[PDB]
């Protein structure tokens, strides 16, 4: 028999936190808990690596704020993970274009009850024309701000919650932190506690379909080596994002809430060198926002540099990687030269590099913390159902509602 | 998001060898060549690993014979890969049944003129008790021989070509060798040659569908991170096994061949320890064949032990692994103890272990099979060990590659 009292599908931060709240409850004593994830490691969109075995880099989530994410900060402290300052909170090379929009967003601000539901592009193109609003929006380096899908009110929220651009609004006093050893250290800590309390992990299995089976459920899964597996459980939490809920047979979203749901792709590229050649330019711990395809360029101490893009520009770099490594590195070299106002020859070739593309990097909200299927009583858990859609903090908030909803299914 | 004159899907030993034959031909000067594979490394069912950083193990193919496999032997020499003696060619500790094995099999062999194409379990059970047949057959450790789809004729060929049991049909003349650094060194040798001649690799991309498009073909591919990709080519080789052919939209096997194909699952588990405890029993470089679910147990010098199963026993171990690593390892200790005749508590715990399950480890033909195929309509060529006399061996992949390169070069010329 492959069975369990409680089953959680998804071992990101949401699924693992669900598991930990449940095992804390006296009402779960003597119940068995099983956790599935289609990946071979837990963590989901938290993915830490060593670049050339020298320094730790974040391929997914990278930074947090005590002002915006107090539950995440508390989790770091509870599991004895050390934080370090995240330096990329100002631009040394602020333009008047950047300066204008600060003032532009302040003056346009009251028109947001009037027009706040139209797109951010349509909104801003009233101050001056359309051409002028394109130059202002581009200077913030997040291309998702150009989507029709993103409203003016949504964009003011995005802008004010990101460290590179937060001073454009009046959130210039928020502080930002990174993990010394990488956020995978927090994931490992939660996983270890969950295992020590008796939960059993089955990594490398993908859920394909769910069917109600009297008072319980039957799950069909597929291992990454082809092995088919059936699992029966009495209580089910689906701790996966909306994009993955839609791939099941569970009538998502109509049977779960009114909303529709959307997502953005994200791309990050990291490069190391034989010598930290940007110290002469005094670029260490600085971020440059530029119009060319790198968009946002970061220099991390004397260790490495990287760039970060979303939406159409993320898809641009992923297609460029597919056409060959050679041209990819040569394209980066050209755009590093433009951004620094020098020639191509002054920029060395790298020793090593690494990149990551996330087809559904941010999944958002277009609404209670966690969801229930009206008929079957399955619970859904994701950062996209919260006010912190797009952030680890949202995963923690959804997990605590979701584990609450399930504790009342068990005591009913 | 581009194109090529020639495309190869499949970077196993078949696909890489196809590319090597093509790039060697004068007829491909100036032609561009693109290679796709859904894994992030080349090799296919050849998978070498460094287990606990002290010894190299084979999770897929592991042995070859110069007498049975001359082309594979020549390939090893061409790329300067060094070989070493493979020890598991005799049973030092035979059971009673295993000693009767060769004489029973020698006496039964003439009756294969009448009851030839019969299932091998039936054949052997017609001339002894069926209870006595089950005992004879299982003493050889390959559970494929109990399958209704395996004739008595196929079984005699399987027994005679495997090093642990070849002595049962007087094929001891065959020597066996393994690779000194792993067969991944052969694979890296061909890959570097093909790359140095200008071929381009796209690993991590899975072919989902192909359609004719005037001149050539349009391919839909999915990266292992979601990125969809469309690729255009004028000449196409699918160097993938029949199980993977079936998942496409190419009418396999109807539009390709008059045969049918099956497969067997395979499973291997490797274990290392703080101390080579099996030396006390003189088990180093020896293989035991047992009735219990380990079936075939191997002791590699003083470095590690492993076990190898197929068919229902391979699925048995894979199901065991799904229920948890702890129950798996305790199950292994129980069966090691009964194999050696001692109590559970004298078998140590392992430092490290690794296992691999192949859902379609062996693919073969059920029915004068040509070594490569061609689509009746579209001119796509298929390449695989399964289309040869040597189905289930790397030597078949080398043979199939030669024929596929020829078919493709005749369509490129003219
Ligand atoms: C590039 C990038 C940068 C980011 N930076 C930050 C940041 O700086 N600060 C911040 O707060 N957040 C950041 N995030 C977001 C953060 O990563 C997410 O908000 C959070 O990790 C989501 O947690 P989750 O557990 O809800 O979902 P996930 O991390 O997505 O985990 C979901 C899990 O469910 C599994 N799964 C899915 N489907 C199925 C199925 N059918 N069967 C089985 N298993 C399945 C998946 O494998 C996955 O592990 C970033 C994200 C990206 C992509
Ligand atoms: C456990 C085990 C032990 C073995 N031991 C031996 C031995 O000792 N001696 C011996 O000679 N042979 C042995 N073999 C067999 C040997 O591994 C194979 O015969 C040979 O390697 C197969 O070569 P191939 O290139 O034709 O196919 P494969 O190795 O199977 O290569 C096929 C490739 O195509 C890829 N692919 C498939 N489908 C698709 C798709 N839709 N899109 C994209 N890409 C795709 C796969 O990822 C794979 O890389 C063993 C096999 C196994 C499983
Ligand atoms: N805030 C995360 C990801 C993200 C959330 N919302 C976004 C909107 C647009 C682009 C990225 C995001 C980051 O630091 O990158
Ligand atoms: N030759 C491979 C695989 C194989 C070929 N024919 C087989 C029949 C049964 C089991 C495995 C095989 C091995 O001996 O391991
Ligand atoms: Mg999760
Ligand atoms: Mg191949």
């Amino acid at each position: 028999k492959h069975s369990s009292d409680i089953c959680i599908v998804g071992a990101g931060i949401s699924g693992l936190t669900c598991a930990s709240h449940l095992l804390d409850s006296p009402a779960c004593r003597g119940l068995s808990l099983r956790i599935f994830d289609m990946q071979q490691e837990a963590g989901g969109r938290i993915r830490s690596k060593m670049l050339d075995g020298k320094a730790s880099i974040e391929l997914g989530a990278g930074r947090y704020s005590p002002q915006l994410h107090p539950h995440f900060q508390s989790a770091m402290q509870h599991y004895s993970q050390k934080s370090e300052v995240y330096p990329f909170t100002q631009l040394k090379f602020k333009s008047h274009v950047q300066q204008k929009l600060k003032r532009a967003m302040n003056e346009l601000s009251p028109r947001l009850k009037e027009h706040g539901k139209e797109s951010f592009l349509q909104f801003v193109s009233r101050y001056q024309g359309h051409d002028s609003a394109v130059g202002m929006i581009r200077s913030m380096g997040y291309d998702a701000l150009f989507l029709p899908d993103i409203s003016a009110e949504m964009a003011y929220d995005i802008v004010g919650k990101h460290p590179e651009i937060q001073s454009v609004t009046d959130n210039d006093a928020n502080q930002w932190f990174a993990a010394e050893t990488g956020f995978a250290g927090l994931i490992q800590g939660i996983k270890a506690k969950v295992k020590a309390a008796g939960a059993r992990f089955s990594l490398g299995y993908r859920l394909l379909s769910v069917r109600t089976d009297g008072d319980g459920y039957l799950l069909q899964l597929a291992g990454d080596d082809g092995w088919k597996l059936e699992h029966r459980t009495r209580h089910l939490i689906l701790a996966i994002p909306p994009s993955a809920m839609a791939g099941l047979n569970v009538d998502f979203p109509e049977a779960w809430s009114g909303a529709r749901y959307g997502s953005l792709p994200l791309f990050k590229g990291f490069l190391t060198y034989g010598e930290p050649w940007w110290l002469d330019y005094k670029l260490d711990d600085q971020v440059l926002i530029v119009d060319n395809p790198l968009r946002k360029i970061y220099f991390k101490g004397d260790k490495y540099l990287f760039f970060y893009t979303d939406s159409e520009m993320a898809n641009y770099w992923r297609g460029c990687v597919a056409e060959g490594e050679d041209g990819y590195l040569e394209q980066i070299r050209t755009h590093l030269a433009s951004a620094l106002g020098i020639v191509r020859e002054r920029i060395p070739q790298p020793l090593a590099h690494v990149h990551k593309y996330w087809a559904h990097g941010v999944e958002f909200c277009r609404h209670p913390s966690a969801l229930s299927h009206r008929d079957s009583g399955i619970i859904a858990c994701s950062d996209a159902y919260t006010e912190h859609c797009g952030w680890m903090e949202g995963g923690l908030l959804s997990a605590r509602e979701a584990s609450r909803l399930l504790l009342q299914r068990i005591a009913a």
